[PDB]
């Protein structure tokens, strides 16, 4: 083959809390009561959408999440395995340019992996 396995990927990551987590909280400390059951909706519908062609990641992440990615862009750049989580590098990796995982949990809140590069 002409590439080897990926060394590095580019991912970019979002967060949405829920009522069972251990910091309801989020980057600009709204209320967060919302269980799973609701969150599931927010994660199946963000990802519709940005497949649809709604709206991006990128701006969804910087609105849409309870973490401080809203304000990093959700990018975290072309990293290297054995460095985070487990289930997020085996996501990550295992996703194609412009491809975008489901709902991920390795935190309290659930995640959504989209592989930039």
């Amino acid at each position: 083959g002409s590439h080897m396995e990926p060394a590095r990927v580019r991912c970019s990551h979002l967060l949405v809390k829920h009522s069972q987590s251990r910091r309801p909280s989020s980057w600009r400390q709204e209320k967060i009561t919302r269980t799973k059951e609701e969150a599931l909706e927010l994660i199946n519908g963000y990802i519709q959408k940005i497949k649809s062609g709604e709206e991006d990641f990128e701006s969804l992440a910087s609105q849409f999440s309870d973490a401080s990615s809203a304000k990093a862009r959700g990018d975290l750049g072309a990293f290297s395995r054995g460095q985070m989580q487990k289930p997020f590098e085996d996501a990550s990796f295992a996703l194609r340019t412009g491809e975008m995982s489901g709902p991920v949990f390795t935190d309290s809140g659930i995640h959504i992996i989209l592989r930039t590069e």
